[PDB]
């Protein structure tokens, strides 16, 4: 329900992307140490990916509808850190534009959608 | 893991209180609904906010090792939450200089501790 | 002796707590690594703290009349040692007028010693 | 290692010496009353001069593995207490170039190095 | 350690291309004869650049300890080849170009780009 | 060879010095970390100079082919010692100054000169 109130707010713009559009898990927290690693001037924001990202270790480190639910969860979670990463790689204003033409070109039938269109460089 | 390496950085200052010192998960959601809805002009930490807070309600719907590891996140979930809950009322600046006051009002002896600190102006 | 003669001396400010009221010797060592490492441009100061630290650990690594005498020095290393660490986050003229309203503050009977005093602003 | 995360910092630079470049104990003792007692104007540097040199004498007061310990970290006090004096005698930026040669003129094999570099007068 | 020194440095960038893709080390060599020959004007990174390969050559011939010597090999090339796209193409240019190209390796196959076209 | 492709070029230099002037490996490492931590400017030399120390350090721990090794960590010292000192002093001084020792070692003892001062 939070999130349905912050969908009805005035200026709200997507970030996230769909569940298929969303790398494998492990992998994708490799760009984690890519970009605090290779980085300096600890920001505010940094310590907000660093405390999602090591959310996905501990869930997944239970793995050594209880069971089912937590592998649910490590989506969603994983979502949201692909949003951060695209928010600092391609600035923050030009992500809202890409994520834009992605739900256009998703949405309309395969028969319209042509090419997919290539996200902004960095 | 990760949490570790960010520490290991310059410019970093704490903005997590004690996990004894954080209200209970159910005080935090009642806070959000307030900040979420009595706000103009919604921002990007907005939505933020809101997608961690549906987090703690999977993991609290989900109690009704294993099943026990779960309840350990939730409390830790809220230790992250808060912090952006004083960032919005106090600030991110004032909110430093508090914890560190909190953190010395803890680390001495009860013996001769003090008088807690008082949290700092909106 | 050193100390006593230096005691005699013009413009002479104290800067170090009484030992009841220091953190234990493992809570210090918490504040060094944040000090040091949460450090831009590093300062002449910064090499004396950590010179100083690792005596502490070396002592306290020892101890796993003669025997006993050590244990002493371990809790007077902290006390010059936290002696530095509020001149960091403090600052060193607001320790001076700090400890001396501590020092009053202790001396006065606990019958009407009155309300322990705050620590400075950052 | 605390002292190793001060040596990877960025601007520290040497200001100690050789634990063989170090004069005998005792007879060191007497630069500290040459500095204290001609001296006026209490500095916080002398403070820790002070509280650094008389610990010297307290673990020599117990001569009266934990022994040869003990003997060994008089070594590594006594190096940090010629820094300082050179600190306060040879200025404080001039002993850092000193010490670079210092290093240079012996790490080079003994056919190489051909004179000791004088150390800069007051 | 020393990475971790300059990890944090405001301009330090992970030279460190991926492995797959530099090529294997012997046509590496291949471009360090021409881009030095290339090359007119002499200046200190030609003269430590032909120093650093050079030593790949000696392993050639040399050749736990076995193991890692081969991954010691493949650690110089990617190393070279920064060199090599750099002074052809430019610094920023190599930067700013390589994060796109995994970036389309990066994604769910069906989505995956339009194939980013080489600088 | 690709030395001998060097060894023509006008600017070629011997940077390589003589094994009895650079001290043990062990040494030459505590240097880099100095040099490095003294240097604040980044420059793409520092950048490479930490790669080529750290290659040394993975032959620590990972010890005609172990022979080959011993030799081949003295070879990557005369080249860090280069840059050590042509960085301290200057690349013309290292260049200028090598040379002077070499002559006083080679010489009938007797008339060996007066001890060259070092730069």
């Amino acid at each position: 329900t939070f999130i349905e109130l912050v969908k009805n707010m005035k200026g709200y713009k997507e970030l996230l992307l769909p569940m298929e559009m969303v790398p494998l898990p492990a992998v994708v927290l490799k760009h984690v140490k890519l970009i605090l690693t290779s980085q300096k001037e600890h920001q505010p924001w940094m310590t907000e990916m660093a405390l999602k990202a090591d959310q996905c270790l501990i869930h997944k480190a239970t793995l050594d509808p209880l069971i089912e639910a937590m592998q649910q969860i490590i989506l969603a979670m994983t979502r949201e850190l692909w949003g951060q990463i695209q928010r600092h790689h391609y600035g923050i204003v030009q992500v809202e534009h890409y994520v834009k033409q992605i739900t256009l070109w998703q949405d309309t039938p395969q028969a319209f959608r042509g090419d997919q269109p290539k996200p902004p460089s960095f």
